[PDB]
């Protein structure tokens, strides 16, 4: 028993970390068969990224001008493009440890684990949640852009995301792996800003489920409520709504625990109207929305990978 | 910016972890040059565990009685012996894998990443503290024993925890990598149970340094207090002791915050006699204890691993 906030083992990612250098700028590059991926504002200069033509940009770049450091040895760069906003990196080795891998683009709720990197060096993981409003919550501090998010299934690496940027309040923005952002922003310096979020609140109920496998039980009740209904007091406290499909992905946690995912409802209507009254759930005193039901499911039973 | 519970890249942890197989019970075993390493409770049966003279247990077995598999290849076993409370078996080959490596008993107070593991195959990673009671409140299902814990410094793995057994209250006991538990625990099925804990006061004012950096300062104040001043609230609310070598150990976080540590302090002793009132810190409605100052000074300012 147990929950903590698991990332996936981050060996298969650690290696295809790399160093991508142009100009003064390092960062992080993602180096699978002969192609690294970094974020294509590496070409940029300080007054570049005031209002930068990327086109016009790279076009004045050479393959020279890209160094690529892969632990000790350098690469060869012999092709260069862009592709939306990441930059591929032709090189002349293929990556002799690139995994079996996907490029997927999550939804807002979903998980990943992150990789933060420097100078190509990995220095940590951690897991984070998409927020609904396309930023995540991450740890990341100067150096880190191109650092990557991803899911393991059994031994295939699905990466989801690449890191950009930094938002003003401190929350993260970046790209798919085809270099698509994830929200409203973009790779230039203006005043954008994350915008209103909502607590995701499928995650909540799977984590109330996480909750009651492990034997917090204190928030449980006998009362029961309609879909509908609940969705009335989610919409007042800022969460959002829930649909019949998320009540049919907690029905595995729901058939576990013997808690009709209504009844949970409930359960979080009450938490919500009331507070926690000084109690703790899983050691927090907040409502944690960055489990998924599946991430329930993991930890509450047992998959690994391989 | 931002503030995650960070574990470090487990790559080089996941080359080491096999499957270690005794009769009907298998486990995890830590493959390091030519000897893996596992709970000696492999060797019991369900019986046997009621109240084990491990000695006599291991005289009858056999080094075929030791099954190992590493990956889908399979690990001769040629010798066997018990150190401790962990089991050494003795392998014709040593593991291409094995990174450099030190085998450390840490703190209660210390962090550390565990890569919880089932069947010799990596699951999750995630960060623990050994808690002042020498447990650990981890997340592990049956079959996770024989994963460990570990730190990493440069490139150098720095073993510290070897999983053995889940307590009553949820909470986890294990060993070093000497095979030593970690407090007053045995490999024995007894009624034992963890015992009272307290809550870790410097990684606390570690971790309210870490929300400063990060923009959290509602609870600052003006006012101070004394060490002796402080000790007395801190007995009141079981946190344990601050020393003055942990008031010297947050030194450079209150240098680049600008708060003296005893100021901090002051803010702490507010905080445990008035809660939060309604207020989070780092996203959290909780004093948190389980980042240490080294952990804080890692995530605001950026320390990589190679
Ligand atoms: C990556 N190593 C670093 N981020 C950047 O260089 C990105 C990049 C260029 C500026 N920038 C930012 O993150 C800034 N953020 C912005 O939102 C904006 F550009 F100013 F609009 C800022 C002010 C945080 C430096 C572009 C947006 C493309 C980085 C990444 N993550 C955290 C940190 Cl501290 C730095
Ligand atoms: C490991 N794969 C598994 N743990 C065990 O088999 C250990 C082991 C034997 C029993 N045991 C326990 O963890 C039990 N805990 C006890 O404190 C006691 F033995 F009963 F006293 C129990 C009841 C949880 C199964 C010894 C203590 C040496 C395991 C590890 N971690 C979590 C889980 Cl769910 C199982």
């Amino acid at each position: 028993s147990g929950f903590r906030k698991m990332a996936f083992p981050s060996g298969k990612v650690e290696g295809c970390m790399v160093q991508v250098t142009c100009g003064t700028t390092t960062l992080n590059g993602l180096w699978l068969d002969d192609v690294v991926y970094c974020p294509r504002h590496v070409i940029c200069t300080s007054e570049d990224m005031l209002n930068p033509n990327y086109e016009d940009l790279l076009i004045r770049k050479s393959n020279h001008n890209f160094l690529v450091q892969a632990g000790n040895v350098q690469l060869r760069v012999i092709g260069h493009s862009m592709q939306n906003c990441v930059l591929k990196l032709k090189v002349d080795t293929a990556n002799p440890k690139t995994p079996k891998y996907k490029f997927v683009r999550i939804q807002p709720g979903q998980t990943f684990s992150v990789l933060a990197c420097y100078n190509g060096s990995p220095s940590g993981v951690y897991q984070c949640a998409m927020r609904p409003n396309f930023t995540i919550k991450g740890s990341f501090l100067n150096g880190s852009c191109g650092s990557v998010g991803f899911n393991i299934d059994y031994d295939c690496v699905s990466f989801c995301y690449m890191h950009h940027m930094e938002l003003p309040t401190g929350v993260h923005a970046g790209t798919d792996l085809e270099g698509n952002f994830y929200g409203p922003f973009v790779d230039r310096q203006t005043a954008q800003a994350a915008g209103t979020d909502t607590t995701i609140t499928v995650n909540v109920l799977a984590w109330l489920y996480a909750a009651v496998i492990n034997g917090d039980r204190w928030f449980l009740n006998r009362f029961t409520t309609t879909l509908n209904d609940f969705n009335l007091v989610a919409m007042k406290y800022n969460y959002e709504p829930l649909t019949q499909d998320h009540v049919d992905i907690l029905g595995p946690l729901s058939a576990q625990t013997g808690i009709a995912v209504l009844d949970m409802c409930a359960s979080l209507k009450e938490l919500l109207q009331n507070g926690m009254n000084g109690r703790t759930i899983l050691g927090s005193a907040l409502l944690e929305d960055e489990f998924t039901p599946f991430d329930v499911v993991r930890q509450c039973s047992g998959v690994t990978f391989q």
